[PDB]
């Protein structure tokens, strides 16, 4: 029953899942200033060459693109993580106007939309199990901003058309998600949530410093998906965010100086 409306949205999900108001839940601002560089980071190691896509979901709460986690094919190490994380899924959180839509905050500044690429940490063998511990999973955000368009975004605004409604889904074979990266990997990092229920405590956090440029046809594309089902009255699905919650005893560390 929960959503992003008036009535189920983020200031109800406490009731249904009391980890809402929890030690280390996401998303959070971000303040650049009292984030310390920490020089024991390593370098991302981001490696999606055999990544093997699966199917594009409108799931009513985002649209996702899943891919095969049955092998070491889309993986994520190094950085502040220790072992081995497998890509899941990727999906967007976006607004209803550009000046608001991402998750996380930079120093109070919402982007237009946050990227999640999901993984989970392989010595606990499934995602399920991995979301039950504190370091089950690594999220790899990336905000957007509105101006040029981002080319390997493409394929994905082109399909959104057949998945409008909640429960439908498509082929989406051979897509790169290399395509969605900026430059940089330079990023920060803290220990976190899911921002959706269930808000498991078991997400590494790791936001790189530098936005992808989307175009507006593009974000407008996802502005046209709706929350319900067909049959339903029509709900535009943006405003997917929920908004930052309190750092409480954490620390943000920075990968770059
Ligand atoms: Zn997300």
């Amino acid at each position: 029953h929960w959503g992003y409306g008036k009535h189920n949205g983020p200031e109800h999900w406490h009731k249904d899942f009391p980890i809402a108001k929890g030690e280390r839940q996401s998303p959070v601002d971000i303040d650049t200033h009292t984030a310390k560089y920490d020089p024991s980071l390593k370098p991302l190691s981001v490696s999606y060459d055999q990544a093997t896509s699966l199917r594009i979901l409108n799931n009513g709460h985002s649209f996702q693109v899943t891919f095969d986690d049955s092998q070491d094919k889309a993986v994520l190490k190094g950085g502040p993580l220790d072992g081995t994380y497998r890509l899941l899924q990727f999906h967007f959180h976006w607004g209803s106007l550009d000046g608001q839509g991402s998750e996380h905050t930079v120093d109070k500044k919402k982007y237009a939309a946050e990227l999640h690429l999901v993984h989970w940490n392989t010595k606990y063998g499934d995602v399920g199990k991995a979301v039950q511990q504190p370091d089950g999973l690594a999220v790899l955000g990336i905000f957007l901003k509105v101006g040029s368009a981002k080319p390997g975004l493409q394929k994905v605004v082109d399909v959104l058309d057949s998945i409008k409604t909640e429960g439908k889904s498509a082929d989406f074979t051979n897509f790169d998600p290399r395509g969605l990266l900026p430059e940089s990997l330079d990023y920060w990092t803290y220990p976190g949530s899911l921002t959706t229920p269930p808000l498991a405590e078991c997400v590494t956090w790791i936001v790189l410093k530098e936005p992808i440029s989307v175009s507006s046809e593009q974000v407008l594309k996802f502005r046209k998906l709706n929350f319900n089902g067909e049959g339903e009255p029509e709900e535009l699905m943006v405003d997917n965010w929920r908004p930052a919650q309190p750092l409480k005893n954490r620390q943000i560390k920075a990968s770059f100086k």
